[PDB]
């Protein structure tokens, strides 16, 4: 499978989540996602197929987990946009009032700005901390997904966002939104892991 930013991956033939972005580990190739989509060995499948298996997770507190995949898999340095994509060109993290976008299989590609930064969310599980807030709109599903710039920089994965009763914050004014994402650069360095870029 072509592992772009933004798809959708089931977990263990049951829960769906959104690819977050494509990363290598030494010679082992992975994807970034959300700690929540999965424990650790949860078989991760796109279209069917089986790409790999969950190698690390810590959710609730924080909210990143990375799935180790098999080597037929091909990364790419790209989240889905529509029919289109954006480049992943490093991982600078923009500051408050920056203009971002995410990508993910419910919502697809959504844009606000980040409003906040150190939320914690009060999850059933427990307590996320050290989140950061976009009022980007997003659903059910989206979770894991890609929050990039529109200039291809990296910010994190989708976490969690006051989802109304249609699954998503779509359908209130961007001002009463809360989408919550995990930053990216904790991830990449608790793990030891490098972005694909191009």
């Amino acid at each position: 499978a072509n592992i772009v930013g933004g798809i959708e991956y089931s977990i263990n033939n049951a829960s769906l989540c959104s690819v977050g972005f494509s990363v290598t580990r030494g010679a082992t190739k992975g994807f970034v996602t959300a700690g929540h989509c999965g424990t650790v060995n949860a078989t991760a499948r796109i279209g069917g197929a089986v790409v790999g298996t969950f190698a690390a997770r810590v959710f609730p507190g924080n909210d990143r987990a990375w799935v180790s995949l098999t080597s037929a898999q091909t990364l790419l340095p790209r989240v889905a946009n529509g029919s289109s994509f954006v480049t992943v060109r490093g991982s600078t993290e923009a500051a408050v009032g920056a203009a971002v976008c995410r990508s993910g299989r419910t919502t697809g590609y959504q844009c606000g700005t980040i409003t906040a930064k150190n939320i914690t969310a009060n999850y059933a599980e427990g307590a996320v901390r050290g989140l950061t807030q976009g009022n980007a709109c997003m659903g059910r599903g989206d979770s894991g997904g890609s929050w990039i710039t529109s200039a291809g920089q990296a910010q994190g994965v989708m976490s969690g966002g006051n989802v109304q009763s249609n699954g998503n914050n779509c359908g209130i004014p961007a001002s009463q939104r809360s989408s919550l994402f995990e930053r990216l650069q904790p991830i990449l360095s608790q793990y030891g892991l490098s972005l694909v870029t191009g």
